[PDB]
C-alpha cells in the first residue's frame, strides 16, 4: 500500500530523486535487493544538490547493497566517491574498514578504525543512528588486536566498545572469554561486577548461556549465585549444567530441563550430552517434541545422517566441555561422512587448543579439502614449532589454491625472510592498493 502510492507519485514525477529513494527503502523493507540498488542508484543520479540527507543515504545503501553481494571492488568505489563528496561522514570510512576487515587486511582496516576515534581534524556527522557513532570501532579493534594476540589493546577497546553499548553481549562475551585465558575466575567476575555486566537476573542469564557452553563452570558459579529470586526451575537447569562441566552426575527434572530450553540454557548438544551420561533422563521425549529427534536417532539408535553441522556441533559442545569420552563416542560416527568432515574435525580441535590432535586429523585430509583456516592453524603450528620450511610451504599452498586471501602473502613475507623484498611485491601484484605492504617494503628498504 506503502509502496503502491509511491508507485502513482513516480509516474507522475519520474525526474524526482526523492521519490527513487522512498521507493528503494520500501524495496529494502521487502527484501527486494536488486531493485532496491536501481532505485537508490537512481536517487543518487537525480539528486539536485549534494546536501540531501537522503542524497548521502543513498550512497551509504548501494555500498552495504554491494557489501551484501560481495561485490567489494564496486562498494570501494562508491565509498571512496562518496568519501570525496561528504568528508564528514563516518559511514564511509567506516564501512571500507569494515570490507577490509572481512576481506583479511587487518592493518589497513586498523588504522581507519582508529581514525574514526577522537579525530580533532574532521568533525563526523554520522548519517544514521543504528548504533553509536564510536561503538563499532572500538569492538572492531577489539576484534583486530585479539586476532594479533594483542590482549590488552583487545581488553581496552572492548571495554571502551561496552562503555558505548553496555547492553551488546558480544564485546561481553569477548571481554569474559579473553580474560578465561589468564586470570582467575574469581578476577573475571570482580571486573564484571565493577563494569556492571549483570545489569539484571535476565542479562546474567544471557552470560550464562555463553559461559556454560565454554565450559567456565566456577566462573557460571558465581554468576548464577549473585542473581536473585531466579525462578528455581532456571536455577536447577544452570546448576546441573555447571555440575556437568565438573562431571558431577546429571540429575535434573523434566521441568528444569523445558525451562533450561526456554530460558535458551539448554541446547539439543546438552541433550545428547546428559543422555548419554544419564539415560534415565526423559530426554528422548524431550528431543523428539523439539523436532531434533532425528538428532537423537543418528547419535544414539543407528538412525539415519543428520547434517555434518549439526553433528559438529554437538561434537564441538563436548571438545569445549573435556568431555573425552562423549568426544570418541561421537568421533566414531564420523565415518558415515564424506571423508572431508575430518578437515572440520581438525579445526574444532585446533580451535580449542587441541593442536596435537588436530594435526591427526589435517594428516587424513587432502590438501584440497583441507579449509583456509586450516591452512591458518597448520601455518601458526608449524612456526610455533620453529619448522619455518615447512610452515612457508603451507603459506606457498594458500597462495595458489587460494590466490585472493591476503593472510597466505602475508605469511609468506613473514618466514621467507631472505626473500622479503620479492614477496612484498608479489603481494602487491595482487593486493595494490593494501598500505600495510607499502609499510613493509619501506622497512625493508632501510634494513637495506
Amino acid at each position: 500500500r506503502n509502496l503502491r502510492l509511491l508507485e502513482k507519485e513516480v509516474k507522475n514525477n519520474k525526474n524526482s530523486g526523492f521519490v527513487h529513494f522512498n521507493i528503494g527503502q520500501e524495496m529494502n523493507r521487502l527484501g527486494n535487493k536488486k531493485e532496491a540498488l536501481k532505485e537508490f542508484s537512481e536517487a543518487f543520479r537525480l539528486r539536485d544538490h549534494n546536501h540531501y540527507i537522503w542524497a548521502k543515504l543513498s550512497a551509504y545503501h548501494i555500498a552495504e547493497l554491494l557489501e551484501q553481494e560481495k561485490r567489494y571492488d564496486e562498494s570501494l568505489a562508491i565509498i571512496e566517491e562518496a568519501r570525496v563528496i561528504w568528508p564528514n561522514v563516518p559511514e564511509f570510512p567506516l564501512k571500507k574498514a569494515n570490507i577490509l576487515y572481512v576481506n583479511h587486511q587487518l592493518e589497513d582496516a586498523k588504522e581507519i578504525y582508529q581514525s574514526l576515534l577522537e579525530n580533532a581534524a574532521i568533525d563526523y556527522q554520522p548519517i544514521v543512528l543504528y548504533e553509536a557513532t564510536n561503538f563499532m570501532p572500538h569492538k572492531m579493534l577489539g576484534t583486530i588486536y585479539l586476532e594479533e594476540k594483542d590482549y590488552t589493546r583487545a581488553m581496552t577497546h572492548f571495554s571502551k566498545a561496552y562503555a558505548e553499548n553496555s547492553s551488546d553481549y558480544g564485546v561481553m562475551f569477548q571481554m569474559i572469554m579473553l580474560l578465561s585465558k589468564f586470570h582467575q575466575p574469581k578476577e573475571i567476575f570482580a571486573f564484571m561486577e565493577r563494569h556492571h555486566f549483570i545489569s539484571s537476573t535476565e542479562t546474567g542469564l544471557r552470560l550464562l548461556s555463553m559461559t556454560t557452553q565454554q565450559g567456565y563452570a566456577e566462573l557460571s558459579e558465581l554468576i548464577v549465585q549473585s542473581l536473585t529470586d531466579v525462578y528455581p526451575p532456571v536455577a536447577e537447569a544452570t546448576e546441573v549444567k555447571i555440575a556437568t562441566i565438573r562431571n558431577v552426575f546429571p540429575v535434573i527434572s523434566e521441568s528444569a530441563i523445558l525451562f533450561g530450553i526456554k530460558e535458551e540454557l539448554i541446547d539439543a548438544a546438552d541433550l545428547c550430552l546428559w543422555h548419554y551420561e544419564n539415560p534415565q533422563l526423559p530426554i528422548e521425549n524431550v528431543m523428539k517434541n523439539s523436532d531434533v529427534g532425528d538428532i537423537y536417532d543418528f547419535i544414539f539408535e543407528n538412525g539415519p545422517r543428520i547434517s555434518k553441522k549439526r553433528y559438529l556441533f554437538v561434537l564441538e559442545r563436548a571438545i569445549a566441555l573435556g568431555k573425552g569420552e562423549f568426544a570418541d563416542y561421537l568421533l566414531a560416527l564420523r565415518n558415515v561422512y564424506h571423508d572431508s568432515i575430518n578437515s572440520h574435525i581438525a579445526d574444532l580441535f585446533f580451535q580449542y587448543d587441541f593442536a596435537d590432535i588436530a594435526l591427526d586429523f589435517y594428516n587424513i585430509v587432502d590438501a584440497d579439502e583441507v579449509t583456509k583456516q586450516g591452512y591458518i592453524n597448520l601455518i601458526n603450528y608449524l612456526v610455533d614449532a620453529d619448522v619455518l620450511d615447512e610452515a612457508l610451504a603451507i603459506a606457498e599452498r594458500g597462495i595458489d589454491n587460494f590466490s585472493t586471501d591476503f593472510r597466505f602473502y602475508l605469511w609468506a613475507i613473514k618466514i621467507d625472510t631472505e626473500n622479503r623484498a620479492n614477496r612484498i611485491s608479489e603481494a602487491m601484484d595482487e593486493f595494490p592498493n593494501n598500505r600495510y605492504l607499502a609499510k613493509l617494503l619501506d622497512e625493508v628498504t632501510m634494513l637495506q
